[PDB]
C-alpha cells in the first residue's frame, strides 16, 4: 500500500525550499530517465556472484519507483515493472553468495510496495512467490544462512533484506513473517555490537555505509510496519556512529583513509538518518560539504542515492550552524582513532588524525600509530591507501592472509615502511599487537592524543609511546618515547608526502606544495640522519606512486635507553619556539 520505508506521509520531499534536495531530486529524475533508455539486467554470474545485477536492480527499482511516485509518468512505472518482472523470473538469486539474495529481495520488496497499485496481478503474484521461494525460504536453509551467527556486515545486509521482503508481503505470510522478524531482531544484535561504545567502525569510513544502511532499512521498516524498532536503535554506540563518520572526514574534506579505504568521501544517505534522529545539524554540515564536493556522476552512480532524500528531506540544509566540538575520540574499540581539527571551516585551520589498532581486523595496513596532518588546504602527511585486487592476485595470491609472514604485508602500500609511523631495521610491525589511545585532551591551545604502541613493536622495543599535538592552533608536534632492548637498533621515522622535499639542514626538511612551505623540524634525538626515500617499488606488481616521496630521518638508538624522537611540522606564519614535555 506503500508502507515499508518511504511512507506516504514522508513525501515531504515535495516541499522544495531547500536547494540541496531540489538539485538532488533533479539528479535522480535525470538518472531515472537514463534507465528508461536501457534494457533489463540479464542474469549473469560474475565470479560466482550475482551481486552486481542485484544492486543494479535495487538501484533502478529505487530510481524508477521514486521517480514514478513523485511524477506520475507511467513510463517510470512500466520500466520498473519490467525490471521487477524480469528479475522475479531469474531462476534463483544465487544463494551461494547470499548478499545477492539479500539485495535482490530488497529490490523486490521496495518495488512491490512502491508500485503496488500500478503493477499487475500476474506480477503481484509473481513477486510474492519470488520473494518467498527465492529469498525468504533459502534464508531458512542452514546451507546459506550462516551469516545469522556472524558479526560482520553480511548479518546486517541479509537480515535487512530478508526482513524487508517478509514485511512487504506480510499479509500473505503473517506467521512466517513473524518468525523472521523475531529472528532478525535477535541476530542483528551481533553486528550492531561492533559500534559500541562510541560508534567507531573498525574498517573505517568507506566500509561503513553498506551494513549501516541495511541496519537502518531494517529499523525504519520495523518502525513503519510493527510500530516499534524493538530497541535496536538503542544498542550502545549505534546512535553516535554518525558522529564517527562526521569526524572521519578531516579538514580538507577527505577521509582518514587508513587501510583499504579510499580518501574520497561521498554523500552518505545513512548520515541523514542519524542527523534526523539525534537532532544533529553537525552531521548535516559535513554532509552538505560532501555534496558541495561531489560530482553529478557519483550521486547518480550510488545504489542507495534515493535514501538520502527519504531520510534527509525532513530537514533543511540552509543556514547550518558551525559545529563547535573540535575533537572526537574512541579507545575501547578495534581501531582506536583520535580526530582533531581547530575549526570546522573546511580548508582552514589544522587537523590531525591518529590511529592505533591491530592488523588482525579487516582491511588493515601496518599503520598502528600512523597519523594524518592537514594544514589549510594541504594534506602534508598522507596515506597511500589500497592497491586494488587482482593487480596482485594473479601471481602470488593471499592478499587477505593477516599472519606475520603473509604476502599481504609484502605489498609496498601495506607495510609500515610506507605509512606515517615507525620501523626498526626495516622490519614490519608486529601484526598481532594492539594499540589504543591512552590519553587525549580538547584544550584548544594544545589539542593532543597519545597512543601506546608497545605491543605493535614487541620483539623490537621494550616500550613505544607516541603523542601528536596541535600547538596553539598553528603547528603540529609528534613525540615518540622509545625504550630500547639490548641491541643497537636504527629507528626510521617515516612520513608519506605529496610535497616537494628538500633536506635544508642536519635535522630539518622543508616541504613545498600549493605554493606554500612546511618545516619538518627534528628536535630529538641530538644526532639524526635526514632522509628521503623513493616511493616507487622495486617490484613490478606494486602500483606506481607518482608525486609521492617518503621523508623523515634515521637514528641509531643505544640499547637499554629511553630515547625520544621529536618532530615539529611547522606551517607558514609567526610562532614556534616551544618546549618538549609530554
Ligand atoms: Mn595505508
Amino acid at each position: 500500500l506503500i508502507m515499508t520505508t518511504e511512507d506516504e506521509s514522508v513525501i515531504r520531499s515535495a516541499i522544495q525550499t531547500d536547494g540541496v534536495w531540489k538539485e538532488y531530486h533533479a539528479i535522480m529524475i535525470e538518472e531515472a530517465d537514463n534507465i528508461l533508455g536501457k534494457p533489463n539486467c540479464q542474469r549473469v554470474i560474475l565470479g560466482r556472484r550475482l551481486l552486481e545485477v542485484s544492486r543494479e536492480c535495487l538501484r533502478r527499482t529505487l530510481l524508477l519507483g521514486y521517480a514514478y511516485r513523485m511524477t506520475g509518468e507511467v513510463k517510470y512505472a512500466k520500466r520498473a515493472e519490467s525490471e521487477l518482472d524480469n528479475a522475479a523470473d531469474f531462476v534463483d538469486w544465487n544463494p551461494s553468495h547470499f548478499l545477492d539474495v539479500a539485495e535482490m529481495t530488497t529490490a523486490m520488496a521496495i518495488g512491490y510496495d512502491w508500485l503496488y497499485n500500478f503493477i499487475s496481478d500476474q506480477t503481484k503474484l509473481k513477486i510474492e512467490k519470488a520473494i518467498e521461494t527465492k529469498g525468504l525460504n533459502p534464508s531458512l536453509d542452514s546451507q546459506y544462512n550462516s551469516w545469522l551467527y556472524r558479526n560482520n556486515n553480511w548479518n546486517q545486509v541479509c537480515n535487512g533484506g530478508i526482513t524487508l521482503g517478509a514485511l512487504a508481503i506480510y499479509d500473505k505470510i503473517p506467521t512466517l513473517a513473524d518468525e523472521l522478524i523475531n529472528r532478525a531482531v535477535q541476530s542483528v544484535k551481533l553486528p550492531m555490537s561492533v559500534y559500541a561504545p562510541d560508534g567507531a567502525y573498525a574498517e573505517g569510513y568507506s566500509y561503513w555505509g553498506y551494513g549501516t544502511t541495511y541496519n537502518l532499512l531494517l529499523i525504519d521498516a520495523l518502525e513503519n510496519v510493527m510500530g516499534t524498532d524493538y530497541n535496536l536503535s538503542q544498542e550502545p554506540g549505534f546512535l553516535n556512529t554518525g558522529k564517527f563518520i562526521q569526524n572521519m572526514l578531516l579538514s580538507d574534506g577527505k577521509s582518514f583513509n587508513y587501510g583499504d579505504c579510499s580518501s574520497s568521501g561521498r554523500v552518505s544517505p545513512a548520515m541523514f538518518w542519524f542527523a534526523n534522529r539525534t537532532a544533529d545539524k553537525d552531521i548535516l554540515w559535513s554532509e552538505k560539504y560532501q555534496f558541495s564536493l561531489s560530482s553529478k556522476k557519483s550521486i547518480r552512480s550510488y545504489r542507495y542515492a534515493v535514501l538520502a532524500l527519504i531520510w534527509g528531506a525532513s530537514t533543511s540544509m540552509d543556514n547550518l550552524p558551525k559545529p563547535t566540538q573540535r575533537m572526537w575520540v574512541s579507545s575501547k574499540t578495534t581501531t582506536p582513532v583520535a580526530l582533531m581539527r581547530t575549526t570546522w571551516d573546511y580548508q582552514q585551520g589544522l587537523s590531525i588524525a591518529l590511529k592505533g589498532g591491530t592488523a588482525q581486523s579487516g582491511h588493515t595496513h601496518l599503520d598502528a600509530g600512523s597519523f594524518i596532518f592537514i594544514s589549510k588546504d594541504t594534506r602534508w602527511s598522507t596515506d597511500l591507501g589500497p592497491q586494488d585486487y587482482n593487480s596482485l592476485e594473479s601471481k602470488g595470491i593471499d592478499l587477505w592472509n593477516k599472519s606475520q609472514e603473509s604476502d599481504r604485508w609484502k605489498v609496498f602500500r601495506y607495510n609500515n615502511l610506507a605509512h606515517n609511523t615507525l620501523s626498526f631495521d626495516n622490519k614490519y610491525q608486529n601484526v598481532n599487537g594492539y594499540a589504543t589511545i591512552t590519553d587525549f585532551s580538547d584544550n584548544e591551545n594544545y589539542m593532543y592524543a597519545i597512543a601506546d604502541l608497545t605491543k605493535i613493536y614487541e620483539g623490537q622495543a621494550k616500550e613505544v609511546k607516541r603523542g601528536v599535538a596541535i600547538v596553539d592552533s598553528h603547528y603540529a608536534a609528534v613525540r615518540d618515547e622509545v625504550k630500547t632492548l639490548g641491541q643497537p637498533t636504527v629507528i626510521r621515522w617515516n612520513m608519506v608526502t605529496e610535497a616537494q622535499p628538500a633536506i635544508i639542514g642536519e635535522h630539518t626538511i622543508q616541504l613545498s606544495q600549493n605554493g606554500e612551505k612546511l618545516l619538518l623540524e627534528v628536535e630529538s634525538p641530538a644526532k639524526v640522519r635526514m632522509k628521503t626515500w623513493s616511493a616507487t617499488s622495486p617490484n613490478s606488481w606494486d602500483a606506481k606512486n607518482p608525486g609521492v616521496t617518503f621523508v623523515g630521518f634515521e637514528a641509531e638508538l643505544r640499547p637499554n635507553t629511553t630515547e625520544v624522537l621529536q618532530v615539529k611540522l611547522i606551517p607558514e606564519g609567526n610562532f614556534d619556539s616551544n618546549k618538549e614535555i609530554m
